């Protein structure tokens, strides 16, 4: 048998429903998302990190010319000086009084401390939600790990389980991602080469270790103008010091809907949003024929002391005559007051307590035990408690959430408003025929 | 707690006075066995239990 | 949870209330002053014979 359902996704909040099937009694059949993973695919675009901007030791030829080639060093920056007289230790280090030149070198490469202390740019696409499921129908549990993409079944294959796409997409990753030790960043990272000094993305590599290495720090040589030998170079700070000082908050801490985010395939992690259609095909031998259902001959509610909060606040009780010892889903045919027990045990007489939490001020649902229905009828009080460290169970409506104390203020009022104006209509009929009568 | 299912109150031989005179009985059906607060609504009549 | 009532001064007299948490269950609640004590501030004068 097939059935189709929408369930929200937030984590835990268990769904319960009532499988009605003809004459193969109720089967009970919840669903709970243990788990959720928003996991967008990742291209990786490269890593950075401080550079070390090392300088070589400079080459000095004297009475000749020392023109540079051409490097493929990260950030290659090559100068000639023709009017040096370097001193090291010693004094004097060449001959030659005023021809001489001096190659000053300066390129930069990674960090040694860069295994660790580096950021890797990934620009996010799409992202797919995987969540688990726990579902129990009649007194079996399932474990499921399902794609909501809306085709896919479920891991298990006793049963089948299809979870409709979201009603709304979320995304919390933007297009482009900067990951650095674990914190997850939105940051608009420069493209492979499209790179400025000062910013984030100074030095740029496909790997830690590769020797591609492309970086556009911006490095002047001076000319050296004192005795000792010298290289006087200056340069643009590290963007990525410049990025770590003014990083702000990672999405670890400002996602939205609850996500918490990882970093191992980049997946967020419990997002509580929207709403999963979700259709199960249960298996024909869980159901049961009702003829071994117990019948309720005649059940009552009364329930008292009704508070509505997301604990469940309100208990009920079932007042039931039923003709066999056997096992009854009692279920709650409301969309804003649920069940906390969805099968109870059925003496031939007795009563059986349920407890439920609902979110309107007035507990008027309809309660079902082996699909004999009841009508359950009071006043919920408000909460005396603010905060709770728990999830509402259910939404808010419209229609539920206003009292029957105001319902009737706002419908009498409407009413005799409406009665005032059918009345002045009425007399003007009877006004007007009078006088074409007359 | 217990909840009452269902609760009558019938009360014999009343008397207003400083003694605790008069005795009601509470003719209850509830669903489980335990123990329950009991109060007298009204500033005029007070319980002894 | 906050709950405030007046007590007559009488000694003796256990004064009953119920506090009702909305969520939780009636809760019973009797306070009875055992004593009163009035204490004034007193200054000696002198002492006679
Ligand atoms: C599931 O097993 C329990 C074991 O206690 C039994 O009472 C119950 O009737 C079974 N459910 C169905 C639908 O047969």
């Amino acid at each position: 048998f097939e059935h189709a359902t929408t369930v929200p996704n937030v984590p835990g909040i268990p769904y319960k429903a009532l499988v009605e099937r003809a004459g193969y009694a109720p089967l009970n059949l919840e669903i709970t998302v243990v788990s959720s993973e928003l996991t967008p695919s990742t291209n990786k675009e490269y890593v950075t990190c401080k550079f070390h901007t090392v300088i070589p030791s400079p080459q000095v030829k004297c009475c000749g010319s020392l023109e540079c080639k051409a490097s493929s060093k990260a950030d290659y920056t090559c100068r000639v000086f023709g009017g040096v007289y370097p001193f090291m230790w010693g004094g004097a280090q060449c001959f030659c009084d005023s021809e001489n030149t001096q190659l000053s070198e300066a390129y930069v490469e990674f960090a040694p401390d860069c295994t660790i202390d580096h950021a890797v740019a990934l620009k996010v696409h799409t992202a797919a939600l995987k969540v688990g499921l726990r579902i129990v129908y009649g007194n079996t549990t399932a474990h499921l790990d399902t794609f909501v993409n809306g085709v896919t079944p479920g891991s298990s294959r006793d049963l089948k389980v299809i979870a409709g796409p979201i009603s709304a997409a979320f995304s919390p990753f933007d297009h482009k991602v900067v990951i650095r030790k674990g914190l997850v960043y939105n940051y608009d990272f420069p493209e492979y080469g499209a790179m400025k000094p000062g910013a984030f993305g100074d030095i740029q590599a496909s790997s830690l270790d590769a020797t591609d290495i492309v970086a556009r720090t911006d490095i002047r040589l001076l000319k050296p103008s004192v005795k000792n030998i010298h290289v006087p170079y200056t340069q643009a700070v590290s963007g990525y010091e410049m990025w770590k000082n003014n990083s702000g908050r990672p999405l670890q801490e400002t996602a939205p809907f609850g996500c918490k985010i990882e970093v191992e395939p980049l997946r967020a992690s419990n997002c509580a949003y929207g709403h999963i259609p979700i259709s199960i095909d249960i298996p024909d031998a869980a159901f049961v024929r009702s003829s071994e259902s117990p019948t309720i001959l005649e059940v009552s509610c009364t329930v008292a002391d009704c508070i509505y909060s997301a604990d469940f606040g309100g208990s009920l009780t079932l007042q039931y005559k039923a003709d066999r010892e056997g096992h009854c889903p009692v279920h709650s045919h409301s969309t804003t007051a649920v069940l906390k027990e969805a099968t109870t045990h059925v003496t031939a007489t007795g009563s059986i307590t349920l407890h439920f939490s609902t979110s309107s001020p007035q507990a008027n649902f309809i309660v079902s035990l082996c699909g004999k229905k009841t009508t359950c009828n009071a006043e919920c009080k408000p909460p005396a408690d603010h905060i709770i460290g728990e999830p509402h169970k259910v939404d808010q409506e419209f229609q539920a959430a206003v009292s029957k104390t105001s319902w009737n203020w706002l419908l009498a009022l409407f009413g005799g408003a409406s009665s005032l104006i059918v009345v002045g209509l009425i007399v003007l009929v009877c006004s007007s025929m009078l006088i074409n009568t007359r």
